[PDB]
């Protein structure tokens, strides 16, 4: 199970936010990690390219990974989710588990 927190975030333009995910109840190693977002109202789930304003931090030992997004704009509003992937029947079945989502609101400032 992927525990993603918080469930909602509201920030002003220019601020930053951090989402945290932890893979629990699994024997699987945290090998690879992915982040996705669907812009508010949109159909399209987009992959998030790590780097720049999107700063991922990983702790392999605790199977925790977080995304800090800096310099927020209105266009960052959306639903975000995380997904681990493992290199074991169970671990093929970690590349099917996602975090439960974070609704992000960034207000014009």
């Amino acid at each position: 199970r992927v525990d993603q927190t918080p469930q909602t975030i509201t920030k002003e333009t220019g601020e930053s936010l951090t989402i945290n995910c932890v893979l629990r109840d699994s024997n699987c190693a945290l090998s690879s990690t992915y982040w996705y977002r669907k812009k508010s109202g949109s159909t399209n789930e987009e992959s998030i390219s790590k780097g720049g304003r999107y700063v991922e931090t990983v702790n392999s030992g605790s199977k925790s990974f977080s995304l800090r997004i800096n310099d927020l704009t209105v266009e960052d509003s959306g639903t975000y989710r995380c997904k681990p992937e493992s290199r074991d029947a169970e671990c093929a079945a970690l590349n099917d588990q996602y975090g439960g989502g974070t609704v992000v609101t960034v207000n014009a400032a």
